[PDB]
């Protein structure tokens, strides 16, 4: 079975490009990663950096997440991000998106042994 680290890679990583993202790259990249099988998942962001430099973030900026657990950590450094939004118009399986790209600090939660990202939670 997937492991939640590897659910988050499948999810969230996209080391493959430094950015490029064309307008068509959210509506690609969210079929293919599985994110469109079963619903459109409506908000969703892939991170354009190296596995170990996003696995890094698990010992750097301690944050609060969002849902009020204590296991968030935020980038010292700006990464390489896609994010992506359904749009007002799609309609499951037909599951269409904005692509935006930006340079921002991300936030995710991290757990286990190895301690390794489980969860994208935010971006700042
Ligand atoms: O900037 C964001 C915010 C949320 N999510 C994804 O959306 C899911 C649900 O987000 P929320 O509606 O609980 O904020 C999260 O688990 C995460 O996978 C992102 O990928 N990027
Ligand atoms: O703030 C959070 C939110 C989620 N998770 C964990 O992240 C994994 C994926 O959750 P989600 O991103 O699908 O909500 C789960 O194992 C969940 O327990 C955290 O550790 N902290």
């Amino acid at each position: 079975k997937e492991t939640a680290a590897a659910k988050f890679e499948r999810q969230h990583m996209d080391s493959s490009t430094s950015a490029a993202s064309s307008s068509n790259y959210c509506n690609q990249m969210m079929k293919s990663r599985n994110l469109t099988k079963d619903r459109c998942k409506p908000v969703n962001t892939f991170v354009h950096e190296s596995l170990a430099d996003v696995q890094a973030v698990c010992s750097q900026k301690n944050v609060a997440c969002k849902n009020g657990q204590t296991n968030c950590y935020q980038s010292y450094s700006t990464m390489s991000i896609t994010d992506c939004r359904e749009t007002g118009s799609s309609k499951y399986p037909n599951c269409a998106y904005k692509t935006t790209q930006a340079n921002k600090h991300i936030i995710v939660a991290c757990e286990g042994n190895p301690y390794v990202p489980v969860h994208f939670d935010a971006s700042v």
